[PDB]
RNA sequence: GGUUCCAUGGUGUAGUGGAUAACAUAUCUCCCUGUCACGGAGGGGUUGCGGGUUCGAUUCCCGUUGGAACCGCCA
């Protein structure tokens, strides 16, 4: 991608002189974005599941692996041994392509965009997007399944300190309140 | 003293071999009638206590209460 180098060049230099920072890689660096689209439909509604790994399919561009349970209740109609969620993990060029297809295209699409951050980091430096709805991702068409449902889009970076990964976050523009 | 059975709606009783609780009377609302009873329509209301097993106990297991039914002899 060429904002791929334009992450590299820019990353650096402003991230490198904001720290004084002795080493170029000691600069924060995202690894992978965990989608996470999950439902307990299954129990009951199975076919619901297997279009819900098709829209995340057509999202990513990764075939999503179906993730199972490891207790059982009885309320929640679980027991042991059923799939019920899908979750991939985009690394390397594919990954860089979905943040930015994110940020850019489906992120803004979004009823009231107006953001949530500094209160979102879990104090080692991840980050999670709750998103309420799938049809506003442009991969969707608009047959889907009966019930509609959003993601869980997560984020990670070299660093451990959720302070450098908001530093991380402004070098490279995600929109977020004040953040 | 010992042994078998039972505890389900307000009252009398069925079910459940773990995933679910009905019948009648009674109760309420409305037709009905001068009025009321009777009648007609509709509505509603449930596992003795505890503690284990199971993802889940009214049901399966062991204890604790209450009510019954049987026995407690030979000198
Ligand atoms: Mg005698």
């Amino acid at each position: 991608n060429n904002l791929k180098a334009h992450y590299q060049k820019t990353i650096a230099k402003e991230l490198q002189k904001s720290f004084a920072f002795s080493s170029i890689m000691q600069v924060p660096r995202l690894e992978k974005i965990v989608i996470n689209m999950g439902v307990g439909d299954a129990i009951r509604d199975s076919k619901f599941l297997e279009s819900a790994l098709n829209e995340l399919h057509l999202i990513s561009g990764q075939k999503p692996v179906a993730t199972k349970a490891k207790n059982a209740i009885s309320t929640y109609k679980l027991r042991a041994g059923q799939l019920i969620g899908c979750k991939v993990t985009l690394r390397g060029e594919r990954m860089w392509a979905f943040l930015e297809k994110l940020i850019y295209v489906a992120l803004p699409r979004v009823r009231d965009f107006r953001g949530l951050s500094l209160k979102s980091f879990d104090g080692r430096g991840n980050y999670t997007i709750g998103i309420k709805e799938q049809i506003i991702f442009p991969e969707i068409v608009y047959d889907d399944i009966k019930r509609i449902r959003g993601f869980d889009v997560t984020l990670v970076t070299s660093t451990n300190k959720d302070s450098e990964a908001l530093a991380l976050l402004r070098a490279l523009n995600l929109p977020l309140v004040k953040g």
